[PDB]
C-alpha cells in the first residue's frame, strides 16, 4: 500500500538528480567530452550522491557506458571501493551492475582495477520476495551464474570468487539456479559450477543446506524443477548391467526418503500447495519407490486398518440406537399440541440383560476416541495448526464422543445433539478409506475439490436468494393460518421451508380448498424459475470444473493421495511392522545406503 | 511379494562376486592385460561360478567385450559348451547373450568355435509372463529374429538353425514376432523367415499351432497385431480381375470362420478382454464377412426370435396377474393396524372358466424355462463359469419360474417374491434384443458399461452417506411419534426412507402442526446440500465416461455386439437353417475352401 508506491519516489528522485550535476547527465548518454569539461580542470570533488547512494561510476555502469567509466576508473579509482549506501540498494557495488548487464569489457576492467567479488548486495529490493521480480543472491558470482555470462563466471574464479558461498537465506548459487524458470541453459551451467569445485570438496558442495536446512536436490523437488532434478539424478544413478533393451539400474536412495525424521524428500513433497512439485512423482526413481512401498505392504495394511474402523463405527452405532429412555416422566403435553416427547434414563443403574452389553460396547467406543486424540496431537502441534481434508473430522468425531461422556454422569438434556453430529461425521469419516481403492478412488477427490472450492462459491449465491423469498413469503403468510396452509408459522421456519423448495424436495404450499393470496401465485412462480435456473447454472459451473480436470489432471491427484497416506503410515507407525525399503550396504559393501534396483526397457 | 524382491538378491550377488576373483573384474572392463596376468602362468583352473551359474565367458559376453572372449575362446574352449546353471537362467549359453547384444564379430567367432544353435534358454526369467519384461523363446534363432540382426539370422541358417522349432509354449518364432509391439521391422523380417523355409515344407510352417493349439494367423487376430494381420492376408488374397478403380478380389476364408467347432477366428475374437483385438474387425475381409452374414440371414432370424420372446413374457405376465386368491381366511387383523392382507388358493382344484386357460398358459411358461436351462448349460459349462452381460439373467429368470413351480404343489407363502424377481428380470431381459436395432443400439451399451463400472463405484459413495443420516435421524426421531411425523418408526425403515430422500423422490418429514426437533432442521438442511451435490458429482462422473467414449469408441462396440450375437447364433443353431457362407471348391475347383469375393474401389 504505502510501501511499493514509495519505490516509485526514489526512482524519480534518481532521475530528478540526474538533471542536476550534469556529469551524471553526461554519464547517462556516455558524453565524455563534457566529462573532460567537468573533471580535467575542475579536479577534486566528484563523490556525488543521489537516490540510492549511487555514484557517477554506478550510473555510468547503469547503462553500458564503457568509455565514461574508463575515464572514471582513471579519474576516481575509489568509486569501485564504495557500494551503494541505501536501504533498497545496500552493498551493491558497480560490479553487480556490470556483471548483470553482460559488459565483459567493463567487468574485466573493473577486476583489473580490482573489485571485491565477495560483496553482498543486501538491499531490500534484492531480498527473496514474491513481489520482487528477481532474486540472484548476494555475491556477483551468483549474479554471474544466472544470466548466462559463463566468461565472467570463469573470470571471477580467476580472481577468487568462492563457489562455497552463502546468501542471507543460506543458499549457494546451486539453490538459486533452481529458482529460475529460465532453465534452458543453467543445466549446462550446472556442469560448469561443479567443474570449479573439483579441488577441495569436504562435502562436495551439494550437501549445503539453506537457512532453514534444505539441500538443493531436496529443494528442486520442492520447487518442482523437473530438468534440474534429472541432471541431479545422474550423480546417484548406478547402472548395473544392460541387456539389449533391458537396463538394470540401481539408485542410491539416500535422501529421497529418510523414513520419518522430518527431513525426507517424500515428506517434503506433500506438504506444499505448489502444483509443479507434484510432478516430481512422475520420475522413474520415485514412482517405482512409492509403488513397491505401497503395493507390497502399504495397501494391505491400509485396508486391514480400513476394516477395523468400520467395526468401530458400527459398535458406536448400535450403542447409540439403544439409549436408555424413560417413557415420559414430565407430566403431559402442557405446551399445547407441538410437544411430543419421550424421556431418557438419568441415574438408574445399568441393568444386566442386554444393557451392560450396551455399556461395555460404549466402553469399546469411548476408548477409541481418546486413542485418536493421543495420536493426532502430534499431527496438529507438529505443524502449528495448518491443517486445511479428513484429519479435521477425526479430531471432531473424537470431540463429540467426549461430549457424550460429559453428558454421562451429569445427565444434561442435550446429548442427542453431539451424538447426532457424531454419526454423520463418523460415517463420513470412512470416506478416507476410499483413497486406496482403485475402482472409486479418483471420484473421491472430485467431491472434496468442490466442498471448499465450489460449494463455498455457491452458498453465498443461495443465501442471497433464500433470504428474499422466505422473507417475502413470510410477509404474505403473516396474515394467514398456520393450521391450514401452514408451511411456516413463524419466520425462521420459512427459511428452512424455502430451502426445502429451492432445492426442490418438497411440493410446496398448495391448499386447494381455500384461496391462496395472489402474491404467492406470482412470487412462487417467479421463485421456481430462479430456483430451476440457479440449479442449472451450478451444474454448468460443475462442467467447467471437470472438462479441464479430466484432461489427465485428476488421475495424478489420486496417485498423490496414495503417497501422502503412505508417508503418514510410514511416519506414525512403528519399526516392527514397517521395514526399511531398499537394500543397504551391509552384505554388499557398495555405499552403505539403502539401494533400489530399477530395470527398464527402451523401444 | 517375496519373489521379485529375491530377484534383486542374486543381481547384487552377481555384482558382489565380480569384485572377488578379479578375472571377472577384468572381464567387466575388458582388461586383457590382467587376463594375461591371471592365465598365462596361472594356467589350469578358470571354471568360475557366480550367481546364476555364469562363467567368465558369460560375463565377458555380458558386456560387448570381444577381445577378452577372444582370449577366453583360446584359453577355455569349453565355456561355450556349458550354459548357465540356475533357475532364473537355465540353459542360456553365452551365445544367447552374444546374439541379443548385436555383437556380430563375436557370434561369428562363437559359431567358428561352434555353439549349439538349438539350445533352450529355459530360465524362469525367460518364461512368457506379464511381469517379465521380454520373451523371445528358447533358441537363439528366436533371439536372432526379434532384435533386428538379420545377418545373424542368415548366419544361423548357415550353421543349421531349424526354422521348425518349438518353445515351452509350442510357439515357433512366427508366433513370437506377433508378440512384440516393435512391429516396424519384423514384417520385413517376416518375409525373411519364410525365405529360409522354402525347401521342405510339409505344412509350409504356418500351420504350426502353439501349446494350446493356436496357429499364428489366428494368434495375430487374438493379439490384435494389425500390421502382421495384413501381410498375412496377402497369402490368401486371390485377385479375380481389376476394372479401372474396381478390384474384384477373392479371399480363401479357410480359418477366419470355421462354423462352430471351437477353433474359429471369429469365435477367437470375441472371447477376450483385449481391446486391440476388437479392431481386427475393421479389416475388409472380415467386416465384409460379418455384414453379409448378418444382413442376409443374421438380422431377420434374430428379429423373428426377438418377437417370440416378447410373446413369451406377456404370456408369463398375464398368468402372473391372474393368481388364485382366497379372500382372507386368516381370521382378522389380529396384529394391530398394519396387517392388511388377502389370501391365496392352496389346493382347490383349477375350475374351468378362465382358470384352466390360466393353467395352460402357465404350462406355456413353465416349459419355456426348462428349454433355456437345457440350452444354456452348454453356455456355462463350455467355459467354466467365466460369464461376466445378459446370459447371467436368462439363467436367473429361468430359476425364478422353477421356484414358483416349487411353490406350486407345496403351497408355501413366499411365491410372490420369486415371481416379483421374475418380472423385473423377464422384462429387462428383452433389452438383449436392442443389440441388433440400429436406431437405439449403441445407447444400450452405455447402460451396461455404467452398471458394473460406474454404479459400483457410486454405491459405496451412497452407502457411506446414507448410513450416517438415516442413523442420525433415527436418534432424533427415536423420542418421537410414529403416528404424527412417522417417516420411520424403526431403524431399517429410516435407511429406506433416507434413500427415498437422497434420490430426491419423496418430500420428506414436514408436519407443520407440530414442532420438529431443531436438529432435524439442521441435519436435513445439511443433508440436502450433500444429496444435491453427490447427485451432480455423479453426473459429472458420467461426463468423463462419455466425452472420451463418443470419440468413435462406442460405435465399434455396437458392431462387436452384432458379431458376438451372430457367432452364438452360428454356434447354437442347427445346420438346416444356417447355411455355410462363401463358395466352396465344388463346381469351381480352385482350392476346395469356401471363398468370398470382395469388389473394391480406389480413389
Amino acid at each position: 500500500e504505502s510501501w511499493a508506491q514509495s519505490r516509485d519516489e526514489q526512482n524519480l528522485l534518481q532521475q530528478k538528480r540526474i538533471w542536476e550535476s550534469p556529469l551524471l547527465l553526461a554519464a547517462k548518454e556516455n558524453n565524455v567530452q563534457a566529462l573532460y569539461k567537468l573533471l580535467k580542470f575542475e579536479g577534486c570533488e566528484v563523490h556525488q550522491k543521489g537516490a540510492m547512494g549511487e555514484t557517477a561510476l554506478h550510473i555510468a555502469a547503469l547503462y553500458d557506458n564503457n568509455e565514461a567509466a574508463q575515464v572514471l576508473m582513471e579519474a576516481a579509482p575509489e568509486l569501485v571501493f564504495e557500494p551503494m549506501t541505501s536501504e533498497l540498494y545496500e552493498g551493491q557495488t558497480a560490479l553487480h551492475i556490470a556483471v548483470i548487464n553482460q559488459n565483459v569489457n567493463l567487468v574485466r576492467a573493473l577486476l583489473a582495477r580490482g573489485a571485491s567479488v565477495s560483496a553482498r548486495a543486501t538491499g531490500s529490493v534484492f531480498h527473496y520476495r514474491p513481489h520482487n521480480l528477481i532474486y540472484y543472491g548476494e555475491h556477483p558470482l551468483s549474479f554471474a551464474a544466472c544470466v548466462g555470462s559463463e566468461e565472467i563466471v570463469r573470470l571471477l574464479i580467476e580472481h577468487g570468487a568462492d563457489i562455497r558461498a552463502q546468501d542471507s537465506l543460506g543458499n549457494t548459487v546451486l539453490h538459486i539456479l533452481i529458482l529460475q524458470p529460465n532453465k534452458t541453459f543453467a543445466c549446462q551451467m550446472y556442469n560448469l559450477l561443479l567443474s570449479y569445485d573439483g579441488g577441495d570438496h569436504l562435502k562436495s558442495l551439494e550437501l549445503v543446506p539453506n537457512n532453514q536446512g534444505l539441500t538443493p536436490f531436496k529443494l528442486a523437488g520442492v520447487e518442482g524443477n523437473i530438468v534440474m532434478f534429472q541432471h541431479l539424478m545422474q550423480k546417484r544413478k548406478h547402472i548395473q548391467w544392460t541387456y539389449g533393451p533391458l537396463t538394470s539400474t540401481l539408485y542410491d536412495l539416500t535422501e529421497i526418503d529418510s523414513s520419518g525424521d522430518d527431513q525426507s524428500l517424500l515428506e517434503l513433497i506433500v506438504t506444499t500447495k505448489k502444483r509443479e512439485a507434484r510432478q516430481i512423482l512422475d520420475q522413474t526413481p520415485v514412482k517405482e519407490l512409492v509403488s513397491l512401498k505401497w503395493k507390497r505392504y502399504g495397501r494391505p495394511y491400509f485396508c486391514v486398518l480400513g476394516a477395523i474402523y468400520v467395526l468401530y463405527i458400527i459398535c458406536f452405532t448400535m450403542c447409540c440406537v439403544y439409549r436408555p429412555l424413560k417413557p415420559r416422566i414430565t407430566n403431559r403435553t402442557n405446551p399445547r399440541d407441538n410437544t411430543l416427547l419421550q424421556q431418557k434414563l438419568l441415574q438408574e443403574a445399568y441393568v444386566t440383560p442386554k444393557d451392560d452389553l450396551r455399556l461395555v460396547g460404549e466402553l469399546v467406543s469411548i476408548v477409541g476416541a481418546v486413542i485418536i486424540l493421543l495420536v493426532e496431537i502430534p499431527d496438529i502441534f507438529r505443524l502449528g495448526v495448518t491443517r486445511f481434508p479428513f484429519h479435521v473430522i477425526i479430531v471432531t468425531y473424537a470431540f463429540m464422543v467426549l461430549v457424550t461422556m460429559v453428558m454421562r454422569l451429569t445427565n444434561s438434556d442435550g446429548e442427542v445433539v453431539p451424538m447426532s453430529f457424531a454419526l454423520v461425521l463418523g460415517w463420513c469419516n470412512v470416506m478416507y478409506f476410499a483413497r486406496g481403492f482403485q475402482m472409486l478412488g479418483p471420484f473421491t477427490i472430485m467431491i472434496q475439490k468442490m466442498i471448499f472450492g465450489d460449494l463455498m462459491r455457491f452458498c453465498w449465491l443461495m443465501a442471497v436468494v433464500i433470504l428474499g423469498f422466505a422473507s417475502a413469503f413470510y410477509i404474505i403468510f403473516q396474515t394467514e393460518d398456520p393450521d391450514e396452509l401452514g408451511h411456516f408459522y413463524d419466520y425462521p421456519m420459512a427459511l428452512f421451508s424455502t430451502f426445502e423448495l429451492f432445492l426442490t424436495i418438497i411440493d410446496g404450499p398448495a391448499n386447494y380448498d381455500v384461496d391462496l393470496p395472489f402474491m404467492y401465485s406470482i412470487t412462487y412462480a417467479a421463485f421456481a424459475i430462479i430456483a430451476t435456473l440457479l440449479m442449472l447454472n451450478l451444474l454448468i459451473a460443475m462442467m467447467g470444473d471437470t472438462h479441464w480436470r479430466v484432461a489427465h489432471e485428476r488421475d495424478e491427484l489420486w496417485r498423490a493421495q496414495v503417497v501422502a497416506t503412505t508417508v503418514m503410515l510410514e511416519r506414525k507407525l512403528p519399526r516392527c511392522l514397517w521395514p526399511r525399503s531398499g537394500i543397504c550396504g551391509r552384505e554388499y559393501g557398495l555405499g552403505d545406503r539403502w539401494f533400489l534396483r530399477v530395470e527398464d526397457r527402451q523401444d
